[PDB]
């Protein structure tokens, strides 16, 4: 009856946030993104992508580390795979792209474990946990991991973004403001013996 | 890039579901429940208390089986811990009380994952994925674990409750009429590769 993954956590204060140029986004609108995936669902298929969920602490309180564009919107890191690339170091790939070092020292990303899957039926906002009824081309699938962080890291982020660091009882319930992924990871991370390094 | 646990599903046509004697709540009330915590607290401190989710298809599509009391709530098999008693072999022995035979036939509990973790910090209803900020001494902690089914079985259901099979969509963003444990169980369960057999 010890069945619970086991994870390291270190202190908040054991990361250096360093800065690089802006990254800007591929669609300028919510309308030229939904054209896009449009446009490449006819030549490609169903959207693939995948997020990483990186884990600290601060006086033993696990926090999520979010990017936040401007004062607009939370997101985790991740993004869109190419056409036959492997999910795990599709991942990798673009975690290095966006919190990667301006000295091009390779950081060390370990992961291990799957924490979920949301599917989007049309080209439109709503997603949702399983594939619903009467669906059977699905236009997006999103794949979560827990990406194990080393005890200390230097981390550059985008000038265009801020990293922050939210508590599990911010998110909790919070839909509204954080959407249905990443308001539903309280529930998601419950399942692992953290260690408060 | 294979990081999800695999779990075989079975058709709901292939269970038996009979009846046996009625099963009584040890609660008449809310009021009696929260005495009855509070009591137990003082002699031996915050309970513990474990649930198992069993899941079946029909036409390859997922439902978790719920037990329902009456016309009233909707219920996971499962209940309370004896002081030093194992979690695993705890659910095994109450999901055995509940559903196990009349004709005494052992059934074969296969528990391997565990799917969350929630916390009550006081004596009413309000439960948390987390312990929430400033509690040293919560009431209760409830364990839930995935319990793989067999291919086919019997179970006896006690003539005061009804077995139930819900499909996912039914429970996603359902809290009002399933609570706030069960309405999680689509986002608990997206991480695994389900097989339809
Ligand atoms: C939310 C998206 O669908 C997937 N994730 C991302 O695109 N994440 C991201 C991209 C650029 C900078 C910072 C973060
Ligand atoms: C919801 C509770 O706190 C824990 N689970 C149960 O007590 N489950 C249960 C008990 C008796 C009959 C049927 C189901
Ligand atoms: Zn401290
Ligand atoms: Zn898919
Ligand atoms: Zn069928
Ligand atoms: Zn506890």
């Amino acid at each position: 009856s010890m069945l619970e993954r086991t994870i390291n956590l270190y202190p908040l204060t054991n990361y250096t946030f360093g800065t690089k140029e802006p990254l800007y986004e591929k669609d300028s609108s919510v309308a030229a993104r939904f054209q896009r995936m449009r446009e490449e669902f006819d030549k490609i298929g169903m959207r693939r992508t995948v997020e990483g969920v990186l884990i600290v602490h601060e006086h033993r309180l696990p926090h999520v580390l979010l990017l936040q564009l401007g004062t607009t919107f939370f997101k985790l890191p991740g993004g869109e795979l190419n056409p036959g690339e492997d999910e795990v170091e599709g991942l990798k790939r673009l975690m290095t792209e966006i919190l990667g070092r301006q000295d091009g020292v390779l950081q060390d990303w370990v992961i291990d474990d799957c924490i979920g899957n949301w599917w989007r039926p049309n080209f439109e906002p709503p997603q949702y946990p399983y594939i619903p009824a009467h669906i059977t081309k699905p236009k997006e699938h999103k794949k979560l991991f827990l990406v194990q962080l080393q005890e200390k890291a230097l981390f550059a982020v985008p000038k265009n973004y801020k990293l922050v660091a939210a508590p599990l009882f911010e998110l909790y319930d919070n839909a509204p403001g954080y959407g249905p992924i990443i308001s539903s990871l309280p529930q998601l991370l419950s399942r692992f013996n953290f260690i408060y390094n």
